[PDB]
Formats: structure tokens, C-alpha cells, sequence
């Protein structure tokens, strides 16, 4: 049958130990990062608290994973402050070579109970063609972010 509509989607739910409240906390102007010992340290402007206006925000997340420098190129498409929702748009052209549009939305809310929060991954992507698209790659992207963000929040106060 193939992707008859060519739009494909995949939805997965990852469980985290990180509090949804503690995740939601990143949308506030204090995630803990200070330019200290800097009376005028020139190295560019340190990436601080979001002042990009939330929607339309383009930020880059850079991390080292297995010795490789991994960077995520993203654009905020939509954010629910009350529902704790964040929609990521792919901007990287590399991923655009398999999907002519890829949108992934995550929502972190309490689900098992209390601090137990589940991250709902909602992925929607338009196949350029079937053999061209590889659903595998999105899941790997999701899992590697899930574990990082969870542990990064656990690693912090």
C-alpha cells in the first residue's frame, strides 16, 4: 500500500524520571547557567535564557555523544505553556533529503503519577518517497534526546 498519502507519522512515548514540572521549568528564565568570572569575556554572547520570543525560536542544542559532536537544528513551531507542549520543526537540510517536511512534537506531562512523567513524542513527516524515508532514523533521534534531557535534568538541581 505504501504511504498513500505520503505523509507518515510515528508516535512513541518515552518514560522519564525527570519531573514534568522540572522540564516545564526550562521554559522559564532560569535553567541554571551563569556567565560568571566574566568582566567582559569575549567569546560571543553565551546562550542564555530564551528571549527569542518562544514561537519561531531557533536555538541549537550541541552536545558530545560517544565522542561525536552532535548538534540539533530546530525551530520552535508551537508551545503550550499550560499543557507543557513543544513542537520542533526540522530545519537541517540533511534530514530534508529524506523527508520534505518533518515535524516532531513532544509533550511532557505526569502520567503514571506524581513526578512520574512521560514524554509523548508525536512525529509527522512527509515522505519524499518510500525508499527515501527511513522511520528508523527518527526513533534513534528521539531516544538519544530522551535519555540526555532526562539525565541532564536529574544531574541538575
Amino acid at each position: 500500500t505504501e504511504a498513500s498519502s505520503l505523509v507518515g507519522k510515528l508516535e512513541t512515548d518515552v518514560e522519564i524520571k525527570a519531573s514534568a514540572d522540572k522540564f516545564h521549568h526550562m521554559f522559564a528564565g532560569k535553567p541554571h547557567h551563569v556567565s560568571k568570572a566574566s568582566p567582559g569575556n569575549i567569546q560571543g554572547c553565551d546562550l542564555h535564557e530564551g528571549d527569542w520570543g518562544t514561537v519561531g525560536s531557533i536555538v541549537f542544542w550541541n552536545y558530545v555523544h560517544d565522542g561525536e559532536a552532535k548538534v540539533a537544528k530546530e525551530r520552535i513551531e508551537a508551545v503550550e505553556p499550560d499543557k507543557n507542549l513543544i513542537t520542533f520543526r526540522v530545519i537541517e537540510g540533511d534530514l530534508m533529503k529524506e523527508y520534505k517536511s518533518f515535524l516532531l512534537t513532544i509533550q511532557v506531562t505526569p502520567k503514571p503519577g506524581g513526578p512520574g512523567s512521560i514524554v509523548h513524542w508525536h512525529l509527522e513527516y512527509e515522505k519524499i518517497s518510500e525508499e527515501v524515508a527511513h522511520p528508523e532514523t527518527l526513533l534513534q533521534f528521539c531516544v538519544e534526546v530522551s535519555k540526555e534531557i532526562d539525565e541532564h535534568l536529574l544531574a541538575e538541581e
